[PDB]
C-alpha cells in the first residue's frame, strides 16, 4: 500500500551540528524559521541538497518543501521562503521548487498542486515567484481517472485551480509575469483545461454550474490571452474535442450547455447558438454543425450512436440541434427505409413460399427459382451483416440492448446459407434449418416497428423482459436438473421419468401450467414421488411469484416519457447507418445546413436554422 | 423553405448618385436618417418608388419600412419618419404604411402588425398617425393556425395586440383620432377578437388568466366603445359564437368563465350568472341559458356531445348551469330511457325464445308469429341506427370510444334482418346470423347500464381493455402465422399439424393456456418440433407479460375521479339522442328555464336557477 499524502500520526518511511531528517521535517511541519539557522551550514559542509534521496520520504520522494506547504497556518507558513532561500544558497543543480514524487502512486505530485489544492494564494505567488514550474503534471495513480482512492483535474496546475473552483488563483496563472500558464497544455491523455472540466462533470444540478461557469470564464479568459488560438478545436490523445468528449462519456448537461451556447456583446464569436428572428411565442436560431454533422468522421452523431455507453444516451439525442438535425436525416432517408423493409418482406414471403410447399425427403423449376432467391438473397444479407460488424469493430458489445438485431439478422442469413448448402448436399438435417431460419425471419421483422411512431414508441415501452428471461431460466433450470435426477433415480423401482431429459420436460410442464399430479400407482415409492412433485410445484411457484414481484416492483418504479427518447435514439441508429449506403454501393454524404457569416473574428459556419415554438417560455416572458 | 422573417447573417434575396436596395436596406437597419439624404431625389429622377419590386425582397414583397421596424433600438428606429417622408414626397400612388407581404407564407403581413409585436407603442402611433390601415390581415400560412413554425392570434392589429397582452396599445388601436380600429371586425376565417381569444387559450393556469384578463377587459371596453353591439353574437364562418368556439375547441377554462361569468356595478349587463339569494352556505344563481340550451339547433350542449372531439369533454359537462340542467332533462326523460329499455328486453327474450327451441333442418304458428315480431323489431332498429348516423353525418367518426354501441346496435340489425331473408330463402346459414344476432344482442344489453349510478360507474370504470385487445391480437397474430407454417413445414415427413388453420388453432391454445406440449413420436423431427413450440410459448409468455405490465403501469398513472365525470357525459349524449324523439315521431322540443328581467340596456333573457350548498366555501368566508 503507498503511504499517506501527510500524516500527524505517522512518520515518514526511510526506504557543524547535525541535521538530519526529523529534525528538518519538525521545524518545517512547526512553521518555526528560527529553528532552521544550522541547515545552510550543514549542508554545505557535507556538501548535501535538500533534494538528496536522505532529505525526502524514500518510498515517494516527497520533500521538506512539500512537507511545509502540507502544513499551512491561515494559508501561510514562513518556513517556505527560508527554505527555499537555503536551496539557492546551497547552489544545488536541481531547483527544490519542481523537485516531484517518484511514486507510482504520487508520480509527478508537486509542491505547487498542494498550494493549489490548499487553496493558498500567497504560497501559489511566492511559489511562481521563486521559479515554480507551472506545468508539472501530477500523473501518479492517484491522479489518473479509475475506481477508487483518486482524484482526477487533469493533471497541470492550471487545471487543479479550475477544477477546485479558484478563481483568483486562474487568473494568477494566467496573467503573472514570472511563468504564465498556457490555456493549450496539455496532460498524458491530451486532455486541456477545458477537457478536464468535461471530465470532473457527474450531471448533477449543483457540479453542472461549476463546470458551465468555468468553462465559459475560461473561453471567455482565453478569447482575450490567446486570440488566435481555438481551445475548442484542440483533440485528446483519442482524437476527441471537448464536445465529442462530453458526448463520449454522457456529461449531458455540460454537452447540452455548448452545443446551445449563446453570448452578445465582446464575445460573440465564441457562440454556437445565433439568434436570428423572433415573433411572438416563435424563436429561429441558426446552429453551428462544426463537429455535430455525419457528414465528416468521428462526429457527435456518431460517438452518441456508436463510441458511447452511458445511459443518458436517448436524452441526448432530443436537444437541439441534433433533434431538428436528425428528424431532417430522416425524412430524406424514410422512402430507403420503407423500400429496405419492403425487399425484406419480398424475401420472407418467397421464404415462406418456399418452406410450405416443398416435397417429402413448371413447379418444380418455380421451386428451384425460389431456392436460389433465398440462398442469394441470404449470401446479400450475409455479407451486409459481416460488414456492419467490420465497420463496428473498435465499439462492437458497446450495447446488445441495440445491438440484438444486427446479430439476429446475421444468424438468420448463416442458417439460410447452411440450410441451402445442406440441401444441395442432400441431407434431411437441410429441412430442420430452414425451418428454423423461417421462424427467426419472420421475428426479425420487429425490426421495422421503429420506422413509424404507433408501433415505434408501443415497441419500445415493450421490448423490458427480455434480460429477466434468462436470469429466471438460469436459476430455474438448476431446480430442474436436481429434481430430474431424484425423480428418475426414485422411479427405477415397480410396485414414467424413464431418463433425466424425459422427467425434465414432464418438470418443465408443471412449470409452464401443463403439469399432471397423480399416483403413479405402477412404482414403489409413489407417496414420495408425489411429494417430490408437490414441493416442485411449491418451489416453482414461489420462484414465480418472486419474479413477477421483482419486475413489477421496477414498473412501480419506472417513468413513461423515455419511450418517446428512447425510439428516437433507435431512428437515429437507423440513420447514421443508413446514411452509408450498402455494403455493394457507397453513398455521396452530402453536408447539412448552409455557409454563413455569423460575424467577424470573417467568421464563416456550416449553420442549421431551426425554429421553436414555445408558448409557455414567451408567456413568461409577458408584463 | 420560406426565407427567414428578418436575419443579421443572410441578405434579402433578388426574385444622380445611385440608391439601390441594399445601399437602402443598409441606412435603415443601422437607423442613421442622415445617410438616407440622396434618395428622394434619386427615386424622382427614375420615376420609382420604395413599393416596387426592385426595393422589396423579391420572394416576400418585404419593404424597406418593415425591414425599419424590424429593428427597433430601445424601441425606435429614427429612419421610419424620414423614409415614410419620401414616400409622400414621392408621389407614389400606393401607400408605403400599408404595403404587406406577398409571399404564402407571410401573405398580408404589414409594417403594422411587426410594430405591435416589437411592443413599440412609438411605432404604432407614429404608423397610425401616417395613415397606417388597422385592418389589413396577415392571413398567410406563417399566421393560420396548424401543426409546426406558425402564431395564430386572428389576423387583425387589435387581436394580435390583445394575444400579446398589450392594454396600452390595445386602448390605442380603439380610441385614436385617426383611424379607431373595430371589435367588430373579422379575419378570414370570421374569428373577431374575442374568437381569437379563445383560440390562443390552452387551459394552462398562466394562459388561462391572460386569456380571461384580456376576454374580460375587451367586452367592457365593448360596452364603452360600442354600445348597441352584442360582441358575443358574432359567428365564425363555421358558425359558432365565442362561447360555442370555446365548447368546440375544449378551451375549459375559458369555457368556464364565460358561462359562470358575474359583474357587478355598470357592467352587469356583461354578466351571465345572476346572484339571486344567499342563506348560510346556500347560493341561489340564475344563470343565462343563451346558446346553451338544447331547444336551439347547435347549441353548446350539442356541440359538446356530437361536435367536440377534446379529451376534456366529460370535464366540461359537470360544470353549473349544465350539470343541474343536464340532471333536470334527465329527470324528464328517464321514464322513457327504461321504457326503451322494456321494449329492448322483450324484443330480446322474444329472439332467445325464437332461436332456443326451433326446428332442425299452434306451436308452429307462434314461432311464425315470433320470426315474424323480430324480423318487425330488426327492421325497426336498422331504419332507427340509420337515422342515427344519417343525423350524425357531419360529425361522424369524432369518437368510437363513445359510439361503439350504435354500430353494434346496427349490426345486430343488419342480422337480424339478413337472418331472415335467408330463413324465408330456406338456406342452412340463416341459424348462424340467427345464433350470432342473439350473440350481439344479448351483449349489445350493456347499453342500459347507463341508466343506473350503481351500474354506470362500475360500467364506466372497466369498459380500459377493448382498445389494447387489437393491439396485442394484430402483434400476435404475426407470430402465429410464422410458427404456424414452420410447424407444418416441419411436420410433414414420419418416423398433427396437417393444415397451417389446424396448426394456427393449436398455436392458439397454447397462448389461451390451453397447451400441450408432448413428444410427437410420430413424426421424423420430434425433437426440433418441440423446440419450436418451447420457442413459441416462451415468446408468448414475454409478450403476454409485456402487456399485462403496459396495462398495469397506466393503471398505477390513473385517477379514478373521471369515473363520474364520464358517466354523465354517457348520459348526456342519451339526454341529447332521445330528446328528438323517434324516426317515425319527432318530439316537441320545449325551452327550459324562463323569461326573467335582469336588468335595462329591457335585458330580457331565459335564465335557469340553479342552487348550491358549499359549507367548505361559506366556511371560508366566517370571521
Ligand atoms: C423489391 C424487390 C426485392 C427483391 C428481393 C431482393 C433481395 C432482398 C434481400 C433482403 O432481405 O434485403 C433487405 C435489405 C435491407 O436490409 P436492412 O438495411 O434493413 O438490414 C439491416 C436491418 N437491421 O434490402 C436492401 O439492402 C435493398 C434491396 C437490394 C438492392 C439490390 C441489391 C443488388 C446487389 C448487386
Ligand atoms: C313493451 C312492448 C314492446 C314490444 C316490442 C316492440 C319492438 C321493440 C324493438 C326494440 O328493441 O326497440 C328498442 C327501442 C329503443 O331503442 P334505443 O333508443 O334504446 O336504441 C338505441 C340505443 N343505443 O324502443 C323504442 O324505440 C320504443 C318501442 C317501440 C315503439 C313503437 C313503435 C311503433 C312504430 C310505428
Ligand atoms: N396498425 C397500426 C396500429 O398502431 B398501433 C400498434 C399496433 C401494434 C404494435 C404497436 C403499435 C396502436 C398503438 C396504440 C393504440 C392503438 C394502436
Ligand atoms: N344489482 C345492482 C348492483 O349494483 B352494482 C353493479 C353490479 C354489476 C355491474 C355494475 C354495478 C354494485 C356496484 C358496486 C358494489 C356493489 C354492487
Amino acid at each position: 500500500e503507498p503511504p499517506p499524502m501527510e500524516s500527524p500520526f505517522q512518520r515518514e518511511d526511510r526506504n557543524p551540528d547535525r541535521f538530519d531528517r526529523d529534525r528538518l521535517f519538525s521545524v518545517v511541519s512547526r512553521g518555526v524559521p528560527e529553528e532552521l539557522t544550522g541547515l545552510l551550514e550543514y549542508l554545505r559542509w557535507n556538501s548535501k541538497y535538500l533534494t538528496d534521496s536522505a532529505y525526502t520520504e524514500g518510498s515517494t520522494g516527497k520533500t521538506c518543501l512539500m512537507k511545509a506547504v502540507l502544513n499551512l497556518q491561515d494559508g501561510v507558513n514562513a518556513c517556505i521562503m527560508p527554505l527555499l532561500q537555503i536551496d539557492k544558497d546551497s547552489g544545488n543543480p536541481k531547483l527544490l521548487v519542481n523537485a516531484q514524487c517518484t511514486d507510482e502512486f504520487y508520480q509527478g505530485h508537486s509542491a505547487l498542486h498542494i498550494a493549489i489544492e490548499k487553496r493558498s494564494l500567497q504560497c501559489v505567488k511566492l511559489l511562481v515567484e521563486n521559479g515554480a514550474d507551472v506545468h508539472l503534471r501530477a500523473c501518479g495513480r492517484f491522479f489518473q481517472k479509475h475506481q477508487g482512492t483518486c482524484f482526477y483535474f487533469g493533471e497541470l496546475p492550471l487545471s487543479l485551480a479550475a477544477c477546485t473552483k479558484q478563481w483568483d488563483v486562474v487568473t494568477y496563472l494566467l496573467e503573472n509575469p514570472h511563468q504564465p500558464a498556457s490555456l493549450e497544455a496539455t496532460d498524458s491523455l491530451g486532455n486541456t483545461v477545458l477537457h478536464a472540466l468535461v471530465m470532473i462533470a457527474d450531471n448533477s444540478p449543483e457540479n453542472s454550474a461549476l463546470v458551465i461557469h468555468m468553462y465559459d470564464g475560461l473561453l471567455q479568459m482565453g478569447a482575450r490571452l490567446c486570440p488566435t488560438v481555438q481551445l475548442e478545436e484542440i483533440s485528446n490523445h483519442q482524437g476527441l474535442t471537448p464536445l465529442k468528449l462530453a458526448a463520449k462519456e454522457g456529461k449531458i448537461e455540460i454537452f447540452r450547455h455548448i452545443l446551445q451556447r449563446e453570448f452578445s456583446g465582446p464575445y460573440q464569436p465564441l457562440s454556437r447558438k445565433f439568434t436570428e428572428w423572433c415573433y411572438g411565442p416563435v424563436r429561429v436560431s441558426l446552429y453551428d454543425l462544426s463537429s455535430v454533422d455525419s457528414w465528416e468522421k468521428n462526429s457527435v452523431l456518431e460517438i452518441i450512436a456508436f463510441h458511447c455507453k452511458s445511459p443518458n444516451r436517448h436524452r441526448m439525442v432530443v436537444l437541439e440541434p441534433l433533434n431538428k438535425l436528425l428528424q431532417e436525416k430522416w425524412d430524406r432517408l424514410v422512402s430507403r427505409f420503407f423500400f429496405n423493409f419492403a425487399c425484406y418482406l419480398v424475401y420472407m414471403f418467397i421464404f415462406t413460399v418456399v418452406a410450405y410447399h416443398q416435397p417429402s425427403l413448371f413447379g418444380e423449376s418455380m421451386l428451384l427459382l425460389g431456392h436460389i432467391l433465398i440462398l442469394l438473397g441470404g449470401i446479400y444479407l450475409l455479407l451486409g451483416q459481416l460488414w456492419y460488424f467490420w465497420r463496428r469493430r473498435l465499439f462492437i458489445w458497446i450495447s446488445f440492448m441495440d445491438s440484438y438485431f444486427e446479430i439476429l439478422f446475421l444468424l438468420q442469413a448463416l442458417l439460410t446459407v447452411l440450410s441451402q448448402v445442406l440441401r444441395f448436399m442432400e441431407t434431411e438435417w437441410y429441412l430442420p434449418l430452414l425451418v428454423l431460419s423461417l421462424v427467426l425471419g419472420w421475428l426479425n421483422l420487429l425490426y421495422y416497428t421503429r420506422g413509424f411512431q404507433h408501433t415505434g414508441i408501443y415497441s419500445v415501452m415493450i421490448q423490458v423482459i427480455l434480460r429477466d428471461l434468462l436470469r429466471f431460466l438460469l436459476v430455474y433450470l438448476v431446480f430442474l436438473f436436481g429434481f430430474a435426477v431424484a425423480l428418475v433415480s426414485l422411479s427405477r423401482e415397480a410396485r414414467p421419468y424413464r431418463s433425466i431429459l424425459d422427467a425434465s420436460l414432464e418438470l418443465f410442464k408443471f412449470t409452464i401450467g401443463m403439469g399432471e399430479l397423480a399416483f403413479q400407482e405402477q412404482l414403489r415409492f409413489r407417496g414420495v414421488v408425489l411429494l417430490l412433485l408437490l414441493a416442485y410445484v411449491l418451489l416453482t411457484y414461489v420462484l414465480l411469484l418472486n419474479m413477477l414481484i421483482a419486475l413489477m416492483s421496477e414498473t412501480v418504479n419506472h417513468v413513461a416519457d423515455n419511450s418517446w427518447s428512447i425510439w428516437k435514439l433507435q431512428k437515429a441508429i437507423s440513420v447514421l447507418e443508413m446514411e452509408n449506403g450498402y455494403w455493394w454501393c457507397r453513398r455521396k454524404k452530402h453536408r447539412e445546413g448552409r455557409l454563413l457569416k455569423v460575424g467577424t473574428r470573417p467568421d464563416e459556419r456550416w449553420c442549421f436554422r431551426v425554429e421553436e415554438v414555445n408558448w409557455a417560455a414567451w408567456e413568461k416572458t409577458l408584463p
